[PDB]
């Protein structure tokens, strides 16, 4: 009950409203492929996602429905915002295909530093925009856990925007060492782990940790924090993962500060507080925005937290169908934000 439309683009039908108009395969896929098009309603440049076979299997249907709801309850700048979710089907029963627009944004972190590296000035508003929407997120206890460049865009402007799933860099290099092997449990600040690195990078130019495996990527680690101390040793559970660990040659702990030679001295401090083994003694997304490195941008009264996010769905254990069913109510009861 829109004016939709086919177009056979990409190698996939794309069945969308004709406020969408201007259709351009921005690429990628797996859990689908996303398009650049006009918002002919609001005139604004938008992307366009269209999900792989939502509901072609439990995990996927599942996969569907936790984004819907996430996205959904996502209000923040700093946070990819959910413009429309739409889908070509009238009822439940012809419920098959689903799409999520969102901005268009000006591009991602990982081409940025890509064309070189970026002013210290131009770091700190790029990693406090970053911190600032882990805390809300971190608040209504969601880890992204998947932090990287491609999944840090900029505003029309300069505005940062955190999202998932962004259109050969690999994840794991920006991933904290207590979930990259099982490790053992882990928090939020498995994100800021993630943060260091990126940080690093933008303020280098180069990858921090490039492993090439799970076992390269933790020696890489080691390398550059050190080996573990035993009073973190004291607080793993595995004896395998002791072991393994305690095996190893003795690696110290280097000096930032010499590992980033012209750096702002603030900057270097700081990530001598993310980059932390013990996920305990990890600086928090809201301690760091309150870290001197940001004092320019820092505003304790602007840097809000969310409103609670329900995930008990997370522990259920349902069908195709009630998942999908539950897709449907959450598609149908969308209120587009402006
Ligand atoms: C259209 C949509 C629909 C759904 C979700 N889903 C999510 O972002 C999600 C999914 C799960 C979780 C979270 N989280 C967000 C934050 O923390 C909790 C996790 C978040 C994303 C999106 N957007 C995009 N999805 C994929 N790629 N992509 C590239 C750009 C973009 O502007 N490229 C520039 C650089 C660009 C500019 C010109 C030409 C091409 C590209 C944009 C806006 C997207």
């Amino acid at each position: 009950r829109p004016t939709f439309y086919r177009q056979e683009l990409n190698k996939t039908i794309w069945e969308v409203p004709e406020r969408y108009q201007n259709l351009s395969p921005v690429g990628s896929g797996a859990y689908g492929s996303v398009c650049a098009a006009f918002d002919t309603k609001t005139g604004l440049r938008v992307a366009v996602k269209k999900l792989s076979r939502p509901f072609q299997s439990i995990i996927h249907a599942k996969r569907t429905y936790r984004e819907l709801r996430l996205l959904k309850h996502m209000k923040h700048e700093n946070v990819i915002g959910l413009l429309d979710v739409f889908t070509p089907a009238r009822s439940l029963e012809e419920f098959n295909d689903v799409y999520l627009v969102t901005h268009l944004m000006g591009a991602d972190l990982n081409n940025i530093v890509k064309c070189q590296k970026l002013t210290d000035d131009h770091v700190q508003f790029l990693i406090y925009q970053i911190l600032r929407g882990l805390k809300y997120i971190h608040s209504a206890d969601i880890i992204h856990r998947d932090l990287k460049p491609s999944n840090l865009a900029v505003n029309e402007d300069c505005e940062l925007k955190i999202l998932d799933f962004g259109l050969y860099v690999a994840t794991r290099w920006y991933r904290a060492p207590e979930i990259m092997l099982n490790w053992m449990h882990y928090n939020q600040t498995v994100d800021i782990w993630s943060v260091g690195c990126i940080m690093a990078e933008l303020l280098t130019g180069r990858t921090l940790f490039p492993g090439t495996d799970h076992i390269d990527q933790l020696k890489l680690i080691l390398r550059l924090v050190g080996t573990p101390g035993a009073e973190l040793l004291k607080k793993i559970s595995s004896e395998s993962a002791r072991n393994y660990i305690q095996s190893l040659t003795q690696m110290p702990k280097m000096n930032f500060a010499n590992v980033f030679i012209g750096a702002n001295p603030l900057a270097v401090d700081l990530l001598e507080k993310m980059l932390v083994l013990d996920s305990d003694k990890r600086i928090t997304a809201a301690q760091a925005l309150a870290h001197a490195y940001f004092a320019q941008y820092h505003d304790p009264d602007d840097e809000p937290v969310a409103d609670p996010y329900d995930q008990s769905f997370e522990s259920r254990d349902l069908l195709i169908d009630e998942w999908k069913s539950l897709t449907y109510d959450e598609v149908i009861s969308f209120v587009p934000p402006p």
